[PDB]
Formats: structure tokens, sequence, C-alpha cells
């Protein structure tokens, strides 16, 4: 859902309901994250 920085519009894990939502000061913005990879 393009919902991120770590993730695109095709991100399976997020396509559900954005895994990273609670990654507040986490990797949300930091180009790459530690759930979806
Ligand atoms: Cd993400
Ligand atoms: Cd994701
Ligand atoms: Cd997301
Ligand atoms: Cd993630």
């Amino acid at each position: 859902k393009s919902c991120c920085s770590c993730c695109p519009a095709e991100c399976e894990k997020c396509a559900k309901d954005c895994v990273c939502k609670g990654g507040e000061a986490a990797e949300a913005e930091a180009e790459k994250c530690s759930c979806c990879q």
C-alpha cells in the first residue's frame, strides 16, 4: 500500500494492514525494516 519507506505498494506483509505501524521511532522511515524482510 506504499504505506512506508522500508516498503513498497506490493509489500505482502503490509498489504494486510502495515506490520510496521508500531515501529514508531523504529525503521518506518529508514529505507529497510526488520519484519517484512
Ligand atoms: Cd515498512
Ligand atoms: Cd512492509
Ligand atoms: Cd507498511
Ligand atoms: Cd516491516
